[PDB]
């Protein structure tokens, strides 16, 4: 069964074990109030849809959630390799007002609870992660190009050398995304990617046609991350597709760049 399961609601939650500490999950597309080609529960605050809307929809996860949306940390997704630790200063970054969003980041990770980390998808990769004795969450946003950049790596070298966390406690969930079966890309993307996997590893791309390759991103992630130090027991990947299961997702390719945001989210209740 997949880590990620249905909830009651519009969203799936993570049931990794490692996560079981944690709210975390990925919203579906449905039971919010926008309207059109973002219909309905469209988290993006920066995609052209009402802001009215949109805030009533994170309003309405924070209800699922019993987190509310003062408490979430948001940031710019710029699709590069940068992250941010945030704490409860940060609070309400982004999450009403895309402008204030933490700028210039594609990941963001705390080790306090009472903080929702927030991040946007519709095709990329979002990798949660999780240190349960040290209680550090973390959460990145990767397309190819912060692949590219090795977002996933940089989240595990900044817990090793400025939290003092061993790559052996982490664990990790690699969320819905496009699939290989939808998401082909050219010789500049994978050329992009070679340089960040170990020299004898396997790609995780196939050339269907001349200079056409489908690539899987979620396995350049894990390639990355198993190089970093990641045990790859500790490493659970989804099987969705953001393409193919359109009764449930939003997705940048399948519906032609204009489309909604699910939201990726992880967090500690505070007691
Ligand atoms: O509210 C938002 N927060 C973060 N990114 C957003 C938002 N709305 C639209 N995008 C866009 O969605 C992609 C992330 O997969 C990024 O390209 C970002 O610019
Ligand atoms: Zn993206
Ligand atoms: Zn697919």
């Amino acid at each position: 069964p997949d880590i990620f399961q249905q909830e009651a609601r519009g969203w799936l939650r993570c049931g990794a074990p490692p996560f079981a500490g944690a709210v975390a999950g990925l919203t579906t597309k449905h039971g919010g109030e926008s309207k059109g080609p973002f219909a309905s529960l469209n988290m993006g605050l920066h995609v052209g849809d009402d802001r009215t809307d949109v805030v009533n929809n994170r309003r309405r996860l924070a209800e699922w959630l019993a987190f509310p949306l003062e408490r979430w940390v948001c940031c710019e997704q710029v699709h590069g390799a940068d992250i941010q630790k945030v704490t409860k200063s940060d609070r309400g970054n982004g999450a009403q007002d895309f402008a204030t969003a933490v700028p210039g980041v594609d990941g963001l990770y705390t080790d306090e609870a009472g903080v929702l980390l927030a991040l946007c998808f519709a095709d990329c990769v979002p990798i949660y992660f999780v240190a349960p004795s040290a209680g550090l969450v973390g959460l990145a946003h990767a397309g190819w190009r912060g692949t590219a950049g090795g977002i996933a790596g940089h989240m595990v070298w900044l817990w090793q050398t400025r939290e003092h966390i061993a790559p052996s406690d982490i664990y990790v969930a690699i969320g819905p995304a496009i699939g290989p079966c939808c998401y082909t890309v050219d010789d500049r993307v994978v050329d992009s990617l070679r340089p960040t996997l170990p020299p004898e590893s396997p790609l995780p791309w196939r050339e269907t046609s001349p200079g056409q390759y489908a690539l899987d991103l979620k396995e350049a992630n894990r390639l990355q991350l198993l190089a970093a130090g990641v045990p790859n027991s500790h490493i659970y990947v989804s099987e969705r597709c953001t393409s193919c299961e359109e009764a449930l997702f939003f997705s940048h390719r399948r519906d032609r760049g204009t489309t909604g945001r699910m939201l990726a989210f992880i967090g500690r209740r505070e007691e």
